[PDB]
């Protein structure tokens, strides 16, 4: 019973729904304010967990009362924490949400610039045979790299279900991160990402960037409101029209739902297409509850 | 030696300063975060602290992790906290603070609706003797209404040098609030307040709301980059000029900066002329800086 292993950041999200978005220098009362384990690969791993998959989360935390509280609540969802990189100087990303629960807008402040990342050195103690999946929050993309080798040395020399799968996630629009495209046999890439290239819709988006992934990789861009695009190695375009909600309430953590889900179904043995519906339904649901428990 | 007691509202201000004002459903870095303990009478406190008075805070709390840092804070800035009054059920009050450092613009959102407040009860078991100001951050306006009545009481039976010199702030446009302009020999009203009142400027907030005031009080009005302007029972309308800093960094605190440096001036025995224009200099300064810390 392999897991599924999401490299990435842990964040403490102190998240605030407000009924309309602040106008700068105004004072207003929060309708409601929770503290959420959020990050990306972080945010995968809880979906995972909820979709019923065994997982475990790479990253790094620094002592403290906020750390303590982030490995309670991974433990909680039964995220495997050994793989964590203690860090003895430093201070854990702290991210600040305006949840605006008439439209649904999420509006983050992330302070994660005081942290050492997970080096290729810390990946290399990795028992690679526990894990069937491998997916890669892009970060720090030159460190990254030589972990993504290090799959790729490991792959080689074993038989076709020994092989671990590998997904990598470009999410932020830093010129650094364009290196990981060349990795994965499955790449995420965000609206955003996309849009500051200048693209102007998943299908632009996805057939401007494919030249970059590796020989045999699917590129997958989701596209909130418009839905979920993506392109193989056959050179077929698959899409997935999003699935609102009646109302939308909090896109907060919706693009790792999505991604989340797409590795799952894909785990399991579903086409890309498939992936990419269940993708859309279940990130689709998220949207329309403060959270992520209400998915199941 | 007598101290200056200070009532009212103790909050985890989680502060993240920014380069430029955040759009709705964008992500950023801060430039720098910081847990910061807030609340408008708990600032008041920070400020007459590092002026060298002696101060001691009386306000709610509830067990956890964030009041004992809160507490931490108030120790090492040597502000009593003897009369805390610590809340068996409910949740310290927290706000999430945009500090926009390119014009020093402050966005809050403040989550404090699950806290018992200080009763006239807990009032009770203060020690009137042992201060020779109290002021008191109108909240809940109808307990706290007890507690001036039990000053007044007090003050009657003692000789002028053992009288409590009481002061009451009036920041928050709420109705409930208004019945506290009859108490204490100084009453700070907030541009916001007078605003909401229908008044454009400090001198025509002065001249609406003074027969509001005790016989023989002063009505305080800060009015931002106007200065402040106060009315006593002599009928002379007073005026400071502010004092802007250079830059224009951090104005979260600015008012609870001006409250404590009036306090500050006028128990010391300076003029209100005096304690008007030390008020717009302490506070012009802390609007310059990051934090309480550079004042002093
Ligand atoms: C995999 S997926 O399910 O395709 C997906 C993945 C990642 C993010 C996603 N966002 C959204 C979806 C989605 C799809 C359906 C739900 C939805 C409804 C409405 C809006 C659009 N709203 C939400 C704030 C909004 O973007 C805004 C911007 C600026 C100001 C105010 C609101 C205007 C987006 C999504
Ligand atoms: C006792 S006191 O010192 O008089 C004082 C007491 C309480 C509050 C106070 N605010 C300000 C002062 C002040 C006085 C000096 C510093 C200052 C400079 C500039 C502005 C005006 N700026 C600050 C963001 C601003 O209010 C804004 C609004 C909306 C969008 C962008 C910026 C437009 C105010 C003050």
């Amino acid at each position: 019973e392999k897991q599924i292993l999401c490299v990435g950041l842990v964040v403490l999200d102190i998240i605030n729904v407000v009924d309309k978005y602040p106008e700068e220098d105004t004072d207003r009362r929060c309708l409601s304010q929770r503290w959420q384990r959020g990050g990306n690969a972080s945010n995968s791993c809880t979906v995972l967990s909820l979709l019923g998959a065994r997982c475990a989360f790479m990253g790094s935390l620094a002592p403290g009362h906020v750390a303590d509280f982030l490995v309670a609540d991974f433990r909680q969802r039964g995220v495997d924490v050994s793989q964590v990189t203690w860090q003895s100087q430093g201070d854990t990303p702290c991210s600040c949400c305006i949840v605006n629960n008439s439209n649904g807008s999420r509006t983050i402040i992330l302070y994660d610039t005081n942290l050492p990342d997970v080096s290729a050195k810390d990946f290399e103690k990795v028992d690679l045979t526990r894990f069937k999946w491998i997916h890669i929050e892009g970060r720090n993309a030159s460190e990254q790299v030589k972990m993504l080798q290090r799959i790729e040395e490991h792959n080689a020399k074993q038989p076709l279900p020994q092989k671990v799968r590998v997904s990598v996630e470009i999410e932020k629009p830093r010129e650094e991160l364009f290196q990981l495209f060349s990795y994965g046999e499955v790449v995420f890439v965000s609206k955003d990402v996309a849009k500051h290239l200048g693209f102007q819709s998943a299908v632009e988006a996805l057939r401007g960037l494919y030249s970059r992934v590796k020989k045999g990789a699917t590129l997958v861009c989701a596209w909130a409101e418009e839905g979920a695009d993506a392109l193989g190695p056959d050179g077929q375009l698959l899409h997935s029209d999003a699935f609102p909600p009646p109302r939308v309430v909090d896109t907060l953590g919706a693009g790792d739902t999505f991604n989340a889900s797409v590795i799952f179904s894909l785990s399991k043995g579903n086409s890309m297409q498939e992936a990419l519906r269940f993708g859309c339904q279940v990130a689709g649901k998220k949207c329309g509850l403060q959270g992520f428990d209400g998915i199941v």
